[PDB]
């Protein structure tokens, strides 16, 4: 059993392992694919102890196996034991991507052309995801992979859900998992994040972060996240408040001192004015007024790339809720076993 740091048993076919990160349920290595003669990425996942780990792992696998898109990371192979009894770990083999936008923004200035092309690819992948009735719900720079030729692939569908706008409403201050800094204001107010508009907010946050190499709304906690948003957008309008019927959320917003909108050109004086027009439309407080993915693709900022015939949609949308919250981990291990069978 070949070792890294732990068992990383991808054995004969996958060799010359190099540690390139850790994280959720396992650890990530690069490896030489002795069959296909390319370096690949391998994610070891060890989730079968914890129901919640098994949910995230089954979601990621089910979604990434169904999706086929140039801007979404695919699964090339899956390594696991031939029996459920022997299966402790699952190895997911993917295209090796040189970096992610998080690592890139820590150290590199992006040209206006790079910002434009990266946003185009994010929205092109997102159009496919949304067309499949799926919400990503955790878009952030670390979940956007890039290779040496600036090809961008969305990854990490662990928090992804089938869209359910009918059942989106909830109380004030309802608990949430996805990264605070990329959470739409309605999450803190009255939304479960079951509508496509929560992904467009996250893209808007990522566009702002590409324009300055700093998170635009770096809240330290839940209400601080809302003060950061309202610090730039200003106090919500009467019309936007009238949309918030939940009294705890409405009265919280009414309690706050009046704030005027800060103009995007003050925050980003060297930005392309078309980029700031699109940023404004993505970071709209009211999710009903917020631009949709297909409208963002058609925005003048993206006119060099925009080609709706080359912006494919999903053949096989997820019609129905993935009924995973109440499956015991033993059922979820069986589903993961069945979902991975095609690679044996
Ligand atoms: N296909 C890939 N190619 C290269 N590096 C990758 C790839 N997928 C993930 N990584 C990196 O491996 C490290 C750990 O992976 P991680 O950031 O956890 O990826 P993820 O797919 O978003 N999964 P996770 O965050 O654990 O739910 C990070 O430095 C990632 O950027």
């Amino acid at each position: 059993a070949a070792a890294a740091g732990q068992v990383f048993d991808v054995g004969p076919r996958y060799t010359n392992l190099s540690y390139i990160g850790e994280g959720a349920y396992g650890m990530v290595c690069s490896a030489y694919d002795n069959l296909n003669k390319v370096r690949v990425a391998i994610k070891k996942i060890s989730p079968f102890e914890h129901q919640t780990y098994c949910q995230s792992t089954l979601r990621e696998i089910k979604i990434l196996l169904r999706f086929r898109h140039e801007n979404i990371i695919g699964i090339n192979d899956i390594i696991r034991a031939p029996t459920i009894e022997q299966m402790k770990d699952v190895y997911i083999v993917q295209d090796l991507m040189e970096t992610d936008l998080y690592k890139l923004l820590k150290t590199q200035h992006l040209s206006n052309d790079h910002i434009c092309y990266f946003l185009y690819q994010i929205l092109r992948g997102l159009k496919y995801i949304h067309s499949a009735n799926v919400l990503h719900r955790d878009l952030k720079p670390s979940n956007l992979l890039l290779n040496t030729t600036c090809d961008l692939k969305i990854c990490d569908f662990g928090l992804a859900r089938v869209a359910d706008p009918d059942h989106d409403h909830t109380g004030f201050l309802t608990e949430y998992v996805a990264d605070r800094w990329y959470r739409a204001p309605e999450i803190m107010l009255n939304s479960k994040g079951y509508t496509k508009s929560i992904d467009i907010w996250s893209v808007g946050c990522i566009l702002a972060e590409m324009l300055s190499n700093r998170p635009i709304f770096p809240g330290k906690h839940y209400l601080d996240q809302l003060n950061h948003i309202l610090g730039i957008l200003g106090s919500p309008s009467q019309e936007d408040l009238n949309c918030i019927i939940n009294l705890k959320a409405r009265n919280y917003l009414l309690s706050l001192p009046h704030k005027n909108k800060v103009p995007w050109n003050r925050l980003f004086p060297n930005a392309d004015s078309k980029a700031l027009d699109l940023l404004d439309k993505m970071l709209t407080f009211n999710p009903h007024k917020r631009i949709e993915v297909e409208q963002a693709l058609a925005h003048p900022y993206l006119e060099q790339y925009y080609d709706p015939s080359d912006e494919p949609i999903a053949e096989a949308p997820f019609k129905f809720d993935m009924e995973l919250d109440d499956l015991p981990k033993e059922k979820l291990k069986e589903l993961i076993f069945e979902e991975t069978a095609r690679f044996q």
